[PDB]
């Protein structure tokens, strides 16, 4: 079966920094692909480099998770997608000076409302700038609550990338390098392969 | 009658810096629209902020010249644009250390050979890094050139900006800022607007 998956997020899914706004979805479309995965990435944006065969996404630079919520049941009414990426909030701590646990789980709740047969991700940063960590530490105890409930709500650490500020940050300092996307991917595909390996089969 | 317009560039098309990569676009489409003409902008790639209309464009992030005629035939025929908003030539500078006024030229004369009765304008830079004056010298001639022969080309001199670095340049100090896009968006329309009405006409 092919799967349709919608990265949801901000300038981190866009893809700002290194990498030709692919983001991790370059090389993610790769490992899954390898996996012997049909993947369609789906959302109305599209933007990558020209190695990434689907370039689709609702990846938004600049947005916070209102923004994303205020938008977000059209998104997936119009794309209906099998599983969502949502990786979103840096914007709320970073733009907002709000700490938004409400918000992220609130948008959780929303996206279910929407589309209850959904399987949903929700990640956490690499931990740059150091204040992002602060943000980092609310989000698995919020998807536990929620998992615990049953609901199809799975967490992914991208925290634990092994970070190093000299090859996984791009010229802007602040996103991502290509290097650093590429962790990310692997982080990605190391939480959801299991998951989307059930679900195509 | 609707003008299809094909915005084509790098990161400064794609809208890399300030402006939820809209670019120029967004304050442009707005200007167009204002004037009482139907723009229809061409593209696969898709970016901008809510308030964009119509986000489809060819900008790549990070892209040179070569790059864009490497693929410019296809998007032209796939696209079948009535103008073309031409923006190249500085990753060729920066990133490749060419200065590619022979680029530039061919690159005209290409879109030319496949779209004989396309309208093409073309840019050249604000004056940020400084570095990219040298390449901005070249490209009226270039341009002249070409309209003296009978082609349909138009210089646009986006590097009369009245550049201000401390508001015109975003957060990644080198790409615009939405103030500095906006004032993009002005010098577009300027040198655009009446062959625009008259193709409209
Ligand atoms: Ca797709
Ligand atoms: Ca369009």
């Amino acid at each position: 079966k092919t799967i349709k998956i919608m990265p949801v997020g901000d300038s981190c899914t866009e893809g700002m920094g290194g990498g030709e706004m692919g983001s991790y979805r370059t090389e993610l479309y790769r490992l899954l692909t390898q996996a012997g995965l049909s993947i369609d990435f789906v959302g109305s944006q599209r933007s990558g480099p020209s190695s990434l065969p689907d370039k689709d996404h609702e990846g938004h630079s600049g947005w916070t998770i209102p923004q994303i919520a205020s938008n977000i049941n059209n998104w997936l009414n119009t794309h209906n997608p099998d599983v969502v990426f949502l990786w979103i909030g840096g914007n709320d701590l970073l733009l907002n000076g709000n700490l938004n646990a409400t918000g992220l789980s609130n948008l959780i709740d929303q996206i279910f409302t929407v589309k209850p047969n959904v399987t949903l991700f929700v990640a956490d940063y690499y931990p740059w700038p150091e204040a992002i960590k602060q943000y980092n530490a609310v989000i698995p105890g919020i998807v536990q609550q929620k998992a615990n409930a049953g609901k199809k709500v799975y967490f992914v650490k991208l925290s634990e990338i092994q970070f190093d500020r000299n090859t996984d940050i791009s010229w802007d300092g602040l996103h991502l390098s290509e290097i650093g996307y590429k962790k990310i991917a692997n982080i990605w595909y190391k939480y959801t392969i299991d998951i989307l390996r059930a679900l195509a089969g």
